[PDB]
């Protein structure tokens, strides 16, 4: 029988009355601050259902969440949005640790940007306990904060050997977290990784799941991860802890996007068969295919030696890196043993087979692997070369034209699940970001509060075109949308800040400055001004900052006048500076070093400064810091080319005594710059074999770059040469 | 004519029609977001008035402010609360730089906790410009953020030689700012300090104005500060810059409150006569009476030599410090010259006249000063001692009994203005802090978010009484009120956090824990947990934290598990730990070191740990930091006595390698502690002549204290002796 309810108390009363076969129906509307405890006992033949009256019209908002407890329950047709769970989880298959749900199903529910307001206040969106549950045809998009999106817990035997089924879900875009802990799916935990979970993960679509290196983090035994599609996801399927898992029939469409992986093999008895991998650009732990070194006598949460891996009938097309014994170093000294790699197909048009061995690989026996003839084989025995031309079948996958070559690599009967065969038909799959300049153009004129008003009434994506003249700014310009501020004619729009901050970047703010001119002469006569900064409230969301063709002068009325000051726990997807000039600044240029608690957190993924000019800066061009020993991320990337830096970094308040100090940055490229009469470049290299190239620069009146290796010799690939010193 | 008005548009119409002698009347109610520009032109005999219908029933809230412009205006009967100014000032005697107000009056207006949301976003509450303006019978209380409460500006000749009158105002309690910039009243600035202001500050009441070392900051010429009362104010009347000022007929009741000053003499031609000073405990620049050294050939904003000071007929009763040549060092090398101190009366029951000379004082001539015979004199000529009994007249002031002695000190005819003769009768003068345990007692039972529920529904000042049993906490406990959490029976109420934070202290939160037991075994297995912390959003006001008779154990499920984590720009009025136990904690105990930009800002006024036990703490007991060279504040104070510390501070993630790392702390007292098998105490002493006492401790298996001096050797009184080192 159907039990329509319109209030939480009516819900309570319906739940008390509900019998096997009944449906409790949440009436269409917005249910705010509704902590749902669905605790009942259905029947194998007659489940008890909680569902929205009209899927897509029942919203659970504010501090709402859902707990299932009992057995034979079904929950469907709900949307969580405009809020965040006040507990540890949005959806949990338990009341608490002693009262679980089993034989229960959550299907056709949406969680859409239901994120905690602080990125590093951790929660999870779905937590599975108990046994024989199902989580299917759901739609999870936009988790911005630390904490896996979905996990299977194994904390007691009652939650082990679960045979849980996770299928046909849309795992929509998840942006970069900026530390470890951004997984989309975690099965188990290191503590319980030697127990058998038997979890089935099939026919899900992972669409730009970019939280961190692990898209899926398998951390238990004897799971089956099969028939999933990974589209442009900036990470990997990692067999992290736990043994005896099967990774099969999965499809990875990297499309050449940066840092796309990958199947990563660690531990024992793994089977990696019949997987299709295309256009994957990642390396090291984010490679298209990775077989790691382990630690002898590893602790339960470190790295266990690869032993009896089986890697067969996989197809790898334009996979840039296949890495064996990856992570090899003084700790991870146990190379792979008793393993086998057979009947795979590697087609690469980049001239190489993409293979790199980092240690002895004689414990992997290679047999009957096929390579295209133009790809220099890195390994002789076990690889044969042939004239291969690939053509795409109807199932969207590439196969050798020759039928005889189809005994290598992936089966022809694969049928990748599509983006529109997953999730719910009644909730759209949408683009996560607003593009710069995707809106309309608004003419703005001088000269008092005119910029404050134009920003406030513009719409996201708009472009403000400032006419020539003077823009006096008596009120902070707080940006909570995507906006471009463009001078109609470069250098003809002059912006005069009169407050301690000119521009503040809030949640949802992203900023492009193009051709503007800023004279900070009239800023308040106080130390510690900051021309541009994020909000100082911990942000919920990443931001983008682009600076082009612009000039910034006279940030020097008092000391410690910084150009850009990142808020604690803030994260820029990128900061890009092109063709811009900076002169007379007492503070730092970019302060990207706030996370000094060494938990692997950092402030910027890509810092790029090219073709620019900086003169008379007391502080550093950039201070960027990522501390600790985490190997779960790919950034910061710091790229600086073709700049001229004069009299930079020597102020008595610059404790770094550097023009540039880079701690824990993973990719460093400094090329064709001039460092004239300035403080040195200083590298503080950490774990994860960072890559540094400092070539073609002039250091006139500037000391040579300083390298401090905090992990001798752990160890980085550091190329510093081809530079003129004085 | 009366122009009663109910909306801003009606006000605008009424303003256009107002003629000399008219009253524009804001109707009773709440005017939110009202930026009042009161610009009109009365005559000397018929002013134009803006006033509330019923004083006490007209409120300006939100982003409201007031600007007077023109002449012969009066504004009265308004309350600013529940908001903050969107400009630089709440009330400004100008429209803008070029359009001032003269011959105008602001009287009987209240500003009640109208502070910016963020303490270090600077504003001011009252700015006076022009000439012949009056600010009387107003009521200003609770400004929390950086920026002087009220200042007279002298930016152009039009605002100089003003003869402004500031009288009969209630300058109510102002909490400690935690940096420079917390003045209650400023007359001028350094740039204009050589111009004459002629401002009259008389018959005002300063009730616990504790913003910083300067209650009044005189920064201009020929002003008169007379007949004011300073009640338990944590600061001083400073003649900061500027010459020829008269400080006269003022009364200081310190009542023995900590860091009560004081008249501070700097610069030339000052007259300090007939002031009464009682019970003042301050020292150095916050002394009861200070005559500073100056800087030879000083910059305009530094310190000008005391030249031709006249100090006579003042009474000083139990003033612990009278200091001559205060601040003498290598920079401040110019001792007072051409000065005279005559006919003062010093009565002190502590054994001494309280005088200290820090340099040559032959530039001060003394004659006919009287001191009680029991007080050992520091100076011979110009002083005599005698038998004195003080008796308190009806004016509240002490006078010698022997009529012959009444030629020393203050006149018997002084009439100190009373707290209830100042401000307005229709608005109450209140206590600023909710006292712990002033509400009701509330019984709480075990155990599933019962603590969460009891906190949400309690009222400020209440006491929660925890019955025996287990308190599981699956939601963060957010404290936005004053609250005590007491175990019914010490030790039978056990609190089990399940989130990475147990207690979050928000704006208006203040917390006492008494007899509680916290077992953090079940916290999330994640690094960087924090049992107690402020909100990480920048706070609006200070907080208090008291921990008594409590036990905290097993903060060790992962690394960097901190007991208490201060947010950026947060400030504790105090943190006090008594008779409590802390064991098995991987992080730091108290993280009070967030303000590393060296602007003089800090996180705690008083940190006190006594009679407590800390065992197996990987991090430091406390990291407290105050950076830079500011001398405008009194804290931090760090007091630790009679504790037992076993195995503290030797963790590999404690970069300080200290059990205690104290930088820029001004008062340090560690006595009768046991430090067993622990990392050392480390001092990093800064400017301001800090006082450090480390005596009577046992350092067994612990290095003896390390002293690093940043400014060798400009003061610092460091006594480390009588410790046992095994
Ligand atoms: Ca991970
Ligand atoms: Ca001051």
């Amino acid at each position: 029988a159907d039990l329509l309810v319109k209030t939480p108390e009516a819900y309570d009363q319906a739940l008390k009355k509900a019998k096997p076969g009944d449906d409790i129906i949440l009436a269409n509307g917005t249910w705010r601050d509704f902590e749902v405890l669905f605790e009942a006992k259905g029947n194998e033949n007659k489940p008890i259902t909680l569902r929205g009256q009209t899927p897509g019209k029942v919203f659970l908002t504010g501090q709402s969440n859902l707990r299932l407890a009992g057995e034979h329950l079904i929950v469907s047709g709900l949307v969580f949005k405009d809020g965040y769970t006040p507990t540890g989880e949005v959806i949990a298959f338990r009341r608490n640790k002693d009262v679980l749900a089993s034989h229960s199903r959550v299907t056709q529910v949406v969680i859409d940007n239901f994120s905690n307001p602080e990125k590093f206040e951790q929660d999870s969106w779905v937590m599975v306990y108990g046994r024989h549950n199902r989580f299917d045809h759901n739609h999870l998009v936009g988790k911005r904060n630390k904490g896996v999106t979905m996990a299977v817990r194994l904390t007691t035997e009652s939650s082990q050997q679960n045979h849980h089924r996770i299928d046909h879900n849309y795992f929509g875009p998840r942006p970069i977290l900026g530390s470890n802990g951004g997984e989309t799916l975690r099965i188990g935990t290191s503590h319980h990784s030697l127990t058998d979970s038997f979890t089935l993960v099939e026919n899900n679509y992972f669409d730009r799941c970019n939280g961190e290196v692990e898209i899926i983090s398998n951390k238990s035994g004897k799971n089956s991860i099969r028939n999933n599609v990974f589209f442009e996801s900036r990470g990997t399927l990692t067999l992290r802890h736990g043994n005896g898992n099967i990774v099969e029939n999965n499809v990875f469409f990297g499309n050449g996007v940066d840092h796309t992986g990958g199947i990563r093999v660690i531990n024992r008895d793994q089977i990696i068969r019949n997987n299709y991998l295309e256009g994957l650009t990642g390396y090291r732990f984010g490679s298209g295919l990775t077989v790691m070194n382990g630690v002898p006598n590893s602790k339960i949460n470190r790295y266990h030696q690869v032993d009896n891996a089986l890697i067969e009938n996989n197809t790898l097309v334009n996979v840039e890196h296949i890495q064996f014994a990856a992570g090899s170093d003084k700790e991870r000294s146990a190379a792979p043993i008793n393993s086998n790699m057979n009947n795979n197909l590697i087609v690469n048009d980049q001239g190489t087979d993409g293979i790199t061995a980092f240690d002895d690989i004689s414990g992997i026996k290679f047999k009957d692997n096929l390579l295209n003839q133009d790809a220099k084989p890195s390994i002789n025995k076990g690889f044969e070369q042939a004239d291969i031309t690939m053509q795409r079948h109807d199932n969207g996958l590439l196969y050798p034209e020759a039928k005889t070559q189809q005994k290598y690599g992936v089966s022809t009967q694969l049928e990748p699940i599509g983006k529109d065969e997953v999730g719910v038909s009644w909730y759209p799959k949408v683009e996560p970001d607003v593009a710069f300049g995707s809106g309309k153009h608004i003419a703005v004129s001088p000269g008092d509060n005119t910029l404050f008003d134009a920003i406030a009434s513009a719409e996201t994506g708009d472009v403000l075109v400032l006419q020539a003249g003077e823009y006096w700014v008596s009120k902070i310009l707080s940006l909570d949308k995507t906006l471009t501020i463009r001078a109609q004619e470069k250098g003809s729009a002059v912006i005069f800040p009169q407050r301690s901050t000119l521009i503040e970047i809030n949640n949802k703010g992203n900023l492009t400055l193009d051709g503007v001119y800023v004279d900070a002469t009239n800023a308040p006569d106080a130390a510690g001004n900051t021309l541009i900064r994020t909000t100082r409230l911990p942000m919920q969301r990443n931001y983008r900052l682009a600076i082009k063709n612009s000039t910034f002068e006279n940030l020097d009325i008092n000391h410690s006048y910084h150009f850009f000051d990142a808020g604690n726990r803030s994260f820029a997807d990128y900061i890009e500076v092109q063709d811009s000039q900076f002169k007379h600044i007492t503070g730092d240029l970019f302060r990207l070093n706030k996370e000094t608690d060494d938990l692997g957190i950092y402030n910027v993924e890509y810092l790029t400064i090219e073709n620019s000019n900086v003169s008379d800066l007391q502080g550093a061009i950039a201070k960027v810091y990522r501390g600790g020993t985490d190997e779960s991320t790919f950034g910061p990337h710091v790229v600086m080319n073709n700049n001229i830096f004069n009299e930079v970094g020597k102020g008595k308040r610059n404790k770094s005594a550097a023009s540039l100090i880079l701690h824990g940055t993973q990719v460093n490229k400094m090329t064709t710059n001039e460092f004239n009469n300035s403080a040195p470049i200083i590298f503080e290299l950490t774990v994860g074999e960072p890559k540094t190239w400092v070539t073609g620069n002039v250091f006139e009146g500037t000391p040579e770059p300083v390298v401090r290796d905090l992990f001798p010799l752990s160890g980085a690939t550091t190329t510093i040469s081809g530079n003129t010193v004085l």
